[PDB]
């Protein structure tokens, strides 16, 4: 099926998911001097104090930390959003080299990785229903640059050895995702899509201005994961990012000046 290689990568996805060429595809380049400050945008409300992490898992295209989304526990609200969105999972996209790896870009600049905190609109009842709606998901995107270590990321780094290959998972309870956030919650926002198949056009994107810094040792451990399953020819899980897509008839709004 689909992946990030030369014969199944982003240039191939449209054949099984024709919405790949749709009108609100993600990621995009954020042109900072074309994004307009919108003074009617509210501050984001990130309420993660009650977050309950469950598992960490290699799904053959990234690794994901999953949360209990059966109650309002870890929710995103405010910003451009109406209503309440529950945190379901987070995952990353990263490169083979530090100059590439993010999905969104900023004035064509690529960061070393990008964190996606995936939330779904509780008015649709379950995530499967939400992905069929134009306002079903809100993904909070955070850029990673290589510099100083991110202490809140180390517990994730520590366990990646135990989920090296596709299909492996581990208990990952009591993880606090607040340790992955930068200081500022200033943000760009636009309407877009999932960046992996099925590429559904169901996402309000909220991309934070301020990257987090992670150490070279931390991102190196990302690069030691495998796309393949156990026992099969080792292909390093690197460059699992979709490139920027046409902005088409969309405006990116900034919450800052
Ligand atoms: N890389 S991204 O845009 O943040 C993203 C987030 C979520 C998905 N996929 C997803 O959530 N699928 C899903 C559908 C129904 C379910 F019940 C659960 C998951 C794909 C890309
Ligand atoms: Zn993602």
């Amino acid at each position: 099926h689909w992946g990030y290689g030369k014969h199944n990568g982003p240039e191939h996805w449209h054949k099984d998911f024709p919405i790949a060429k749709g009108e609100r595809q993600s990621p995009v380049d954020i042109d900072t001097h074309t994004a307009k400050y919108d003074p009617s945008l509210k501050p984001l409300s990130v309420s993660y104090d009650q977050a309950t992490s469950l598992r960490i898992l290699n799904n053959g295209h990234s690794f994901q930390v999953t949360f209990d989304d059966s109650q309002d526990k870890a929710v995103l609200k405010g910003g451009p959003l109406d209503g309440t969105y529950r945190l379901l999972q987070f995952h990353f996209h990263w490169g083979s080299l530090d100059g590439q790896g993010s999905e969104h870009t900023v004035d064509k600049k690529k960061y070393a990785a990008e964190l996606h905190l995936v939330h779904w609109n509780t008015k649709y009842g379950d995530v499967g229903k939400a992905v069929q709606q134009p306002d079903g998901l809100a993904v909070l995107g955070i850029f990673l640059k290589v510099g100083s270590a991110k202490p809140g990321l180390q517990k994730v780094v520590d366990v990646l050895d135990s989920i090296k290959t596709e299909g492996k998972s581990a208990d990952f309870t009591n993880f606090d995702p607040r340790g992955l956030l930068p200081e500022s919650l200033d943000y760009w926002t636009y309407p877009g899509s999932l960046t992996t198949p099925p590429l559904a056009e169901c996402v309000t994107w909220i991309v934070l201005k301020e990257p987090i810094s992670v150490s070279s040792e931390q991102v190196l451990k990302f690069r030691k994961l495998n796309f393949n399953g156990e026992g099969e020819p080792e292909e390093l899980m690197v460059d699992n990012w979709r490139p920027a897509q046409p902005l088409k008839n969309r405006q990116i709004k900034a919450s800052f000046k």
